[PDB]
């Protein structure tokens, strides 16, 4: 057979966003989300962690080329995210809380678009140095 | 999203085959294989579980028709293997040892020539009751 690794990739971009939910009355909002329901917003400076997986080619010796991967990125994640103001700017966050666990499930599903079938693995996304969401498609 | 889950279809055929290396000399065949190196051979009725997963259809409520995975299991499994001489009548085992794990590896190669990408998960073959062996792509 070939061996089996995953290769994985960092990105950055600049976004704001509120944390609101239309289901909760005003004090509710602020009960649960706290300074992160400031009216007016606020923003992050959000790391991307992409893992793929599969068999390392015997020829070229990348389980998938880095230049491949830099594109499907900048995509699935630069183009529609990258200074961007997360809950007006992308119509995904419309009626869905712009939390650091709904930002990763976006981010899965629009590489999900673009990758070869069992390719994504994992996306990692970091709020802030001690905020961390890892989603693995379950 | 959708949940997802394993569809197993059991089939059994009836085959015969030795145990033997060419290269070994008669004698460390014999002693590595023991009866299995019955010159003229010996057979089983093997019974194969295969395993596929996915998600269940939110109409259908099928992870794959087992109609569909009966058809490949018949391609890949049945019309290779059954009623016939592993080590004589099928390419394979000219030059590769006929024990339950070479067969389980054998079948798992057919069925991903077949199957959708993504779809198998186990191949499961019993060479008797006793004989057991389990093959996931590893
Ligand atoms: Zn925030
Ligand atoms: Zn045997």
């Amino acid at each position: 057979l070939r061996r089996r690794a995953r290769l994985s990739r960092l990105v950055s971009f600049s976004a704001s966003h509120r944390l609101h939910s239309p289901s909760l009355s005003a004090e509710e909002n602020l009960k649960v989300f706290g300074k992160c329901n400031n009216p007016n917003g606020h923003g992050h400076n959000y790391k991307v962690v992409v893992t793929i997986h599969g068999e390392i080619d015997p020829v070229t010796g990348m389980v998938m080329n880095l230049t491949d991967l830099k594109e499907y990125m900048e995509e699935a994640i630069m183009k529609p995210l990258d200074h961007k103001n997360l809950d007006l700017d992308v119509p995904y966050f419309a009626d869905v809380v712009s939390t650091t666990e709904n930002v990763a499930v976006y981010i899965w599903e629009n590489l999900q678009r673009l990758l070869p079938v069992g390719a994504l693995y994992k996306v990692k996304v970091y709020e802030t140095d001690n905020n961390i969401v890892v989603y693995k498609g379950e």
